[PDB]
DNA sequence: CGATCGATCGATCGATCGATCGATCGATCGATCGATCGATCG
């Protein structure tokens, strides 16, 4: 399930599935689905049997929000308001409030004529004196954002935030699976202490930075895999 | 009218501080090792 309808406390629950012939490889690791399957259990505790799905079809606003909306867009103090709006309990902070606004919106994707692709995210270092609501701008930005991940510098690994290779005691397989900064593919991810995280996992991000992609070299087995974050 | 003695200047040694380099010891992050328990195939 989607970590932002995961109330705190808990870790979301994780349910296995299966597809065939025509329905296989639409998706990887970090992608957002609609399912429409069939719920079963099937043998692999006492009598502690898997559930497991069989693929049906997966698929990956009302006219009035949608004018609601638009309302919103001729809102002649639009911006000034939503700057406003950002951690309205906070005082000040103008300039720093209007760049994260321009990090919920992100830049547009561009596609160069030799098939590389320009990193449109928009990513801001806070580096001031403590006791300045930096940490509180962060978890602001963490309920806004549909997609959003929250950790620190500290309590993460490569491994943790970048994908890694495990394999599925269910199936007996080896399966490639993703990790924070795969989850938060195509939203915000909020990291705090980032000085604090050792230099492979900053080595990691780079790649992520500036490539938008994670390359993953364990065991025997070589991968990259995009993670637009 | 020469005489006593008080007060300052420069040579000049020396001694006290500054600073730079170099040697030495301690604080600290990374590489390595172990373990245990899961499956895989022999
Ligand atoms: N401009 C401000 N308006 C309101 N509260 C503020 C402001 N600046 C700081 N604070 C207070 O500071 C706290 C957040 O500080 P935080 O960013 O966690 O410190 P640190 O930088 O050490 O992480 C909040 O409790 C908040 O009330």
């Amino acid at each position: 399930e989607i970590p932002e309808l995961v109330p705190v406390g808990e870790m979301p629950r994780n349910l296995t599935m299966t597809c065939d012939r025509y329905l296989t490889n639409k998706v990887i690791p970090g992608t957002r689905v609609t399912i429409v399957g069939i719920y079963s259990i099937y043998n692999s505790g006492v009598a502690i049997r898997t559930p497991y799905i069989k693929i049906l079809g997966i698929q990956s606003f009302t006219e009035e929000e949608e004018e609601e909306f638009l309302q919103l867009s001729r809102n002649p103090k639009l911006y000034e308001i939503l700057t406003n709006s950002i951690a309205p309990s906070i005082f000040g902070n103008e300039d720093i409030k209007k760049a994260i606004v321009c990090l919920l919106m992100g830049g547009s994707k561009k596609i160069l004529p030799d098939g590389m692709r320009l990193r449109g995210d928009i990513n801001v270092l806070l580096l001031g004196d403590p006791g300045t609501a930096k940490s509180q701008l962060l978890k602001f930005v963490e309920k806004v954002s549909p997609i959003a991940v929250y950790t620190s510098g500290k309590g993460s690994s490569a491994a943790g935030l970048t994908a890694s290779v495990q394999r599925d005691p269910m199936t007996r397989e080896f399966y490639l699976e993703g990790g924070a900064m795969v989850l938060a593919d195509g939203g915000v991810v909020c990291i705090d202490e980032f000085d604090k995280m050792r230099d492979e996992d900053r080595v990691a991000i780079h790649e992520a930075m500036e490539q938008q992609t994670i390359s993953i070299a364990k065991a025997g087995i070589t991968t990259v895999l995009n993670s637009r974050t």
